[PDB]
């Protein structure tokens, strides 16, 4: 599924990241932006050998298994396929568990380069929130 913005940044409120651990809502929309432009379905290998799975890009060496990546921890506890899903509930879960691991946000590369120190709230705008 692609998301539009202001649908995405809907669902993501009801899941509860509006302000998850301090970081607000058009955050979560400028980072699954850039990582997957709204894309649930979106895929990408990186250099290490593991890729990245869904709309918020979530890794295989870490974080999910995909029966592919060696020395995988598994951290989600999920296969990476869910993370796929028209329904973000295990990425956005997957994604709570993430950004409490003490880097925050910065865990997302393109969070860190494209949406950290910028005007996040505008990625909202305009939203019936
Ligand atoms: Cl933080
Ligand atoms: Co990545």
């Amino acid at each position: 599924k692609v998301f539009g913005r202001c649908e995405l940044a809907a669902a993501m409120k009801r899941h509860g990241l509006d302000n998850y651990r301090g970081y607000s809502l058009g955050n979560w929309v400028c980072a699954a932006k850039f990582e997957s432009n709204f894309n649930t379905q979106a895929t990408n290998r990186n250099t290490d050998g593991s890729t990245d799975y869904g709309i918020l890009q979530i890794n295989s060496r870490w974080w999910c298994n995909d029966g592919r990546t060696p020395g995988s921890r598994n951290l989600c506890n999920i296969p990476c396929s869910a993370l796929l899903s028209s329904d973000i509930t295990a990425s956005v879960n997957c994604a709570k568990k993430i950004v409490s691991d003490g880097n925050g946000m910065n865990a997302w590369v393109a969070w860190r380069n494209r949406c950290k120190g910028t005007d996040v709230q505008a990625w909202i705008r305009g939203c019936r929130l």
